[PDB]
């Protein structure tokens, strides 16, 4: 099944925040209604941010997570999480490897904001 | 924060499956757009299914759970969970005494239905 | 990724129950510990509950499901979700063709139960 | 029901971090084995991360998240999400106020890492 791509209510702000977990280069692409509008870029074995920003989901709400390394795209895990009927997380877990931990790149949205 | 509580794309339809795990009655009763759509009696601490029914979420998409014991409302726990952007869950648990199990009555809400 | 594998504290009881929402036979496997432990078979386009069970996840803690029709492997997805840091649920859904609703069979595991 | 509690498996090094989106001043205090592993104190209306930090789940596997603002401690959310039965997301929301956005403080917890 398709991983990665989410829903959003439209126009609404949102965060999108990444975590690196693996010895090679994560490349972590955020598209809003099928157009980049977020690259992140960094490496970590200790889980640090490589990037973070805020985005708004637009007219189409559509939001999707691509993850490659060194231009191969990474095999993706994912699900949306709603607490309390308003607090959202979308999740995103990757695989670069064969150790199949889906931590490489770890990429979290949520929304509301403010 | 308020549980068992959720909000459905409008006239959908869903399922909606209570089980029981206590020494007490469990009395599901089910809201939609704040009116009674479904009720649910039963007794087992087996995990019997003690009503099962399709309802439609109507012009609000409101659908509310409430779960009480010889007239005492339950505490109750909740989320929704999406997956592959498509397949709905609302889940709800509940606890009518002090083990905490929270699993008295639990109440499962899926949909897209078909 | 694999999706339809859950590791349950060892030797819980849990619950396993099965829907079905397609024109084909959907033919539900559950295993534990890799061997087979619970089967359901059902067809219905409405949500009808084709089966449920009260297993136990063994030394192991190692559930599996599976769901084919007509002998032919569904595509699976799921998930686990834990609320209040007791109540656990091991979701499923699973599509048998080509319009990706994923509601074809569709699994809930739940525990702690009684 | 209580919210913020996680039992992630012993010896396990898992990352935490924490957004805000309040006006207030938010305390985020990371306890395992009921003893304070981290503190994350920050103040932003635009999703900031205001920490972030790899801890270790100790013999005892107990983390628990606590928000507060001015001494306060806010309302909380919470759930644990698993997918591909091995990557993990502690989730938690807080509420300082009325509007019931729960996302004065957003933490997140994910492991396993590296
Ligand atoms: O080479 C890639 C590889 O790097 C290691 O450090 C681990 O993080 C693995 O999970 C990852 O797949
Ligand atoms: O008396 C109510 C009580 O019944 C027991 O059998 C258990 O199921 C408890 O979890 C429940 O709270
Ligand atoms: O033929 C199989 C097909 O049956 C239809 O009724 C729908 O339920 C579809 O989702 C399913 O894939
Ligand atoms: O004063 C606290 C208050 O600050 C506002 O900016 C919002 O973020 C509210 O959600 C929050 O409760
Ligand atoms: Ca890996
Ligand atoms: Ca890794
Ligand atoms: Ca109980
Ligand atoms: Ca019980
Ligand atoms: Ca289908
Ligand atoms: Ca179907
Ligand atoms: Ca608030
Ligand atoms: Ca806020």
């Amino acid at each position: 099944a398709t991983q990665g791509v989410f829903t959003l209510p439209a126009n609404t702000r949102f965060g999108v925040t990444a975590f690196a977990n693996s010895s090679g280069t994560q490349t972590v692409n955020v598209l809003v209604n099928n157009e980049t509008a977020a690259t992140f870029s960094g490496q970590s074995t200790n889980n640090a941010v490589i990037g973070t920003q805020v985005l708004n989901s637009g007219s189409s709400g559509k939001v999707q997570v691509q993850v490659s390394v060194n231009g191969r795209p990474s095999d993706l895990v994912s699900a949306q999480v709603i607490l309390t009927n308003e607090l959202n997380f979308a999740l995103v877990g990757s695989e670069d490897g064969t150790d199949n931990d889906y931590n490489d790149a770890v990429v979290v949205i949520n929304w509301p904001l403010g």
